[PDB]
């Protein structure tokens, strides 16, 4: 048993934990910075942490375990004035001008400079951004005006994705993070999946901005603005709208997309009952022709940059179905004229997405037909709060509205796509009813769900065993290989998300504070938004979509032949 004292205050305790973490779990105010993912900045702590044990003097309550007979004050005169002369040494490399900010209102800087009324010794004010700015990236963007050079990114791509993609670097004698021999991130083996950016307390890491594209096509009288939302959107925008966690806005999106003047309001969530139709007919396919085995997903762009840039022989078994996000896009250009009169390139389809990486995958060459793009912009989660917030929209107020049906309507497999498994889940209830030719009333696959890192499960299909996996986070997928688990078995269907728990984690979302990140579990939290959906939709098998069936019957045919094997894949070399 350990007696400590914080504040004049008698704790009594048995726990071997840091004095940061003991103050938390009581209610006793401790600042952070550099903290998050628990580690440090260990090559330049910031301090802000800093907290007087007496008999030792300042100490970093983010690293330094408690022990019996501490004595601990966390709010003397001496650490004030230490933290707040951090803070002021960080504002002389800061661009402090919060006004035109995309990180101004929920910025963890400029909560501690208004907490400690820190101070420049020097304003930092400089006149040519240029050369503290790369925009060069299709999905990522640094502003080092902002960069307080705490780690965090570093720290965060290594642990989510084990590429260290996100370096430490030396420009011109001194210190800025940024790409391997700080060139353009795509053109490294960076993975676009954002992880830096979920990590960065300040504006320093963003998302490429497509609101030039929106602003320009909603401007544009002979455009023809769609407007789609992927499906972890309507679990986390309303976050950004002091709504809390775990929100369903699905209506509220709904209506303020069309106050926002887009023409047709449809949903990601049809392309993902897209993607299954193929990507299930293809399973059942090489069940019938022995292989190749396994399949791949290949629905996440930053597993295919990681499969790309590190597994290159493992191209040719992607599933050849595009994304739902490119498969959208595609039938937007060909199937929507059909039945509305609109010239093709007059239609401009723009996705509401949680991820940075779709950036990258709708600007890919080859992703268009006939000259016309399947997907001609993307805007993140926060780019639409912004958007919203710009047109003064009352987001936490509108009344609930539904999406145009045609390319709108989603069954509980597409809702389901947003967290690790759902795609695995999505396609196993199809590809059952596929292969057996039969309707099957069990749909739940339970044990592909959930936040374990690499989940493997059998399954019977047409009176046969297959082995399947979900591989959670693209740091599991090295693991997954290297360890030679690949090996171990054959498996025959693998679904890999970059982005630990899935995209409801993804490098679009919104930004959380680390003190909620431990209360909440933002994973599980946004996640059972979408499993709840497919709990109470009327259709839980994306083949059963009405609207997607109409299309298929009426204008493409049958899956994985025909006309839907020309337009709606894509294969990588
Ligand atoms: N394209 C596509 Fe996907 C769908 O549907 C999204 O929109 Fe995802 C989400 N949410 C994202 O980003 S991508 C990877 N597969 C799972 S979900
Ligand atoms: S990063 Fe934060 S402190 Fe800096 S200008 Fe933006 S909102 Fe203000
Ligand atoms: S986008 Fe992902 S892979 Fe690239 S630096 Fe950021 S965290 Fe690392
Ligand atoms: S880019 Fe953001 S997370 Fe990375 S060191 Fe700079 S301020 Fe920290
Ligand atoms: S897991 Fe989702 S959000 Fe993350 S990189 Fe892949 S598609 Fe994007
Ligand atoms: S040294 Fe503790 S929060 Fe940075």
């Amino acid at each position: 048993m350990k007696t400590i004292i914080i504040n004049g205050v008698q704790f009594n305790t048995d726990e071997d934990t840091t004095i940061l973490k003991f103050a938390r779990d009581n209610n006793i105010d401790i600042s952070a910075l550099c903290f998050l993912n628990n580690c440090n900045n260990d090559i330049n702590k910031c301090e802000i942490c800093t907290v007087e044990v007496e008999g030792t003097g300042l100490v970093t309550a983010c690293d330094t375990l408690i022990e019996d007979g501490m004595i601990i004050n966390t709010n003397s005169d001496a650490v004030n004035e230490k933290i707040k002369s951090r803070i002021s040494q960080l504002l002389d490399i800061h661009e402090f001008k919060c006004g035109p900010c995309n990180r101004r209102e929920n910025c963890e800087f400029l909560k501690l400079v208004i907490k400690y009324k820190a101070r420049a010794s020097k304003p930092f004010l400089p006149k040519d951004k240029t050369e503290y700015v790369d925009e060069r990236s299709k999905s990522l963007t640094v502003d080092r005006t902002k960069c307080l050079l705490c780690g965090r990114c570093v720290n965060a791509c290594g642990k989510n994705t084990e590429t260290y993609a996100m370096k430490f670097l030396n420009k011109n004698g001194k210190t800025i993070i940024g790409a391997e021999d700080e060139k353009c991130f795509d053109d490294t083996n960076c993975l676009l999946c954002g992880q830096c950016i979920i990590a960065c307390p300040v504006a320093a890491l963003s998302e490429k901005s497509h609101m030039d594209r929106v602003k320009n096509a909603l401007n544009a009288p002979e455009k023809h603005v769609i407007v789609a939302m992927a499906p972890s959107v309507r679990a986390s925008i309303g976050e950004l709208f002091n709504m809390g966690f775990g929100v369903d806005v699905t209506g509220k999106i709904y209506t303020a997309l069309r106050q926002l003047g887009f023409d047709k309001i449809f949903d990601i969530n049809f392309g993902a009952d897209m993607t299954i139709m193929e990507e299930a007919t293809e399973l059942v396919q090489r069940i019938e022709n022995n292989g190749p085995f396994p399949m791949f997903t290949s629905c996440c762009p930053g597993w295919v940059r990681q499969a790309e840039n590190y597994y290159p022989e493992l191209l040719n078994n992607l599933s050849s179905a595009k994304s739902p996000q490119q498969i959208f896009g595609t039938a937007s250009k060909t199937y929507y004229p059909s039945i509305s009169g609109l010239d093709p390139k007059n239609v401009f389809t723009v996705t509401v997405m949680p991820c940075t990486s779709k950036k990258f995958e709708a600007d890919r060459p080859q992703m268009e037909k006939d000259g016309l793009r399947d997907i001609d912009a993307v805007i993140t989660t926060r780019e639409l709060a912004k958007m919203i917030k710009d047109a003064k929209i009352p987001f936490a107020k509108l009344e609930d509205s539904e999406a145009d049906p045609a390319m709108g309507e989603y069954s509980g497999a597409g809702a389901i796509f947003g967290a690790t498994g759902g795609v695995m889940e999505a396609a196993l209830r199809s590809a059952k009813d596929f292969a057996e030719n039969a309707e099957l009333e069990d749909i739940e696959y339970k044990q592909v769900r959930g936040l374990n890192g690499i989940k493997e499960a059998e399954v019977e299909i047409n009176n046969n065993k297959y082995n399947v996996a979900v591989i959670n986070g693209a740091s599991n997928l090295f693991k997954f290989m290297k360890s030679g688990m690949i090996n171990e078995k054959q498996y025959h269907f693998i679904e890999v998300m970059a982005c630990h728990g899935g995209c409801v984690n993804g490098g679009g979302q919104p930004h959380v504070n680390p003190k909620d990140l431990e209360k909440v579990d933002i994973k599980k939290v946004r996640a059972s938004v979408l499993y709840n959906q497919d709990e109470h939709l009327s259709k839980r098998k994306s083949h059963e979509n009405t609207a997607l069936v109409k299309m298929y019957q009426n204008y493409f045919g049958k899956p994985g032949e025909g006309r839907a094997h020309e337009i709606l894949h894509f294969k990588y070399k």
